[PDB]
């Protein structure tokens, strides 16, 4: 069946598989990994499992295998979902990636907004979350989609929930190696958390099927806008019908409450019509991190 690749090569036994993470098109499961860590051979760590669905079609196991080697290519980085090791031999395929405990950042957010809130405490005005992480937040992805496009790797659904947060508030970016099928996409079809993916596409991507890097550029100006509305769903009250004839005349989405013309300004760059005109990954790298120094040291 599969061939055997010993650098990546786990041994499922040392596998203990627990509850599900979410949903998927396969399965996903948190699982206890032990001796991830050769040096450390009785070490448990947590990661993440990826298996095939209960009646799988040659299609399903196909496109797995195809998503198993799109991420021992594009290699590791600390903002990504690493890949950590497969089970290929004697049994159902496992690939095995690093497990992000807090969910994703769209969910951050959202239960991490400010406080009508009887006042306790000094700090009781005071939100856990702050404009410069805020800020380091945009950073991480922005620096995590440069890695990718380095790796000549398109994401095509950049969005706040497809950006995995670590325990140690680390962005990852993931499912970044799907085959998802751009010819064949529902526009009107609403998730099941109750998302339009349609809203995330970038005009060349949506009226013309085209893909590129600043296609994904204009993706992260969406994500953005959802970091500083706190996991705000784009274009409020929009339905899909009328965004259409709004993108085709040019509407963009209006400053959010509380952001500085700053970071509104990257998000109308990243929203520009001509591709070229918008900002590459490595200058919104550059120029988020000028932001992020910007801030009081005290
Ligand atoms: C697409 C429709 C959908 O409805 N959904 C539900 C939400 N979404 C579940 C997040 C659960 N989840 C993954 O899918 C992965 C993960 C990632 Cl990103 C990969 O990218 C390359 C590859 C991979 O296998 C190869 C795994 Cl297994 C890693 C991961 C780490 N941590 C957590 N904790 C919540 N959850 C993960 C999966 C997509």
């Amino acid at each position: 069946d599969l061939p055997l690749d010993p650098l990546w090569e786990f041994p499922r036994d040392r596998l203990v598989l627990g509850k599900p993470l979410g949903e998927g098109c396969g399965q996903v499961v948190r699982a206890e990994a032990f001796g991830m860590d050769p040096a450390r051979p009785d070490q448990a760590s947590t990661v993440a499992v990826k298996m095939l669905k209960d009646n799988a079609s040659d299609k399903d196991l196909a496109d797995l295998v195809s998503e198993m080697e799109v991420m021992k290519l594009i290699g590791r980085h600390k903002n990504i979902i690493n890949l950590l090791g497969v089970c290929t031999q004697e049994g159902p395929l496992y690939v095995i990636v690093e497990c992000a405990a807090k969910g994703n950042l769209r969910e951050f957010l959202r239960a991490r907004r400010p406080p009508d809130l009887s006042p306790d405490g000094p700090r009781s005005s005071e939100g856990p979350l702050s404009f410069p992480v805020l800020v380091s937040c945009a950073y991480q992805v922005a620096r995590g989609m440069q890695y990718l496009e380095s790796r000549k790797c398109i994401h095509r659904d950049l969005a706040a929930r497809n950006v995995l947060v670590t325990e140690d508030n680390v962005m990852k970016i993931a499912d970044f190696g799907l085959a998802r099928g751009v010819h064949h996409i529902d526009y009107y079809k609403k998730t099941s958390n109750g998302r339009l993916p349609v809203k995330w596409m970038a005009p060349e991507a949506l009226f013309d099927e085209v893909y590129t890097h600043q296609s994904d550029v204009w993706s992260f100006g969406i994500l953005l806008w959802e970091i500083f509305t706190l996991g705000g769903s784009p274009y409020p009250g929009i339905p899909v019908e009328e965004l259409f004839s709004l993108l085709r005349e040019g509407h963009r989405m209006d400053r959010p409450p509380h952001c500085p013309p700053e970071l509104y300004g990257l998000m109308r760059e990243c929203w520009h019509a001509a591709p070229s005109q918008r900002p590459t990954f490595k200058q919104l790298v550059e120029a988020l991190d000028k932001v992020l120094l910007a801030v009081s040291e005290e």
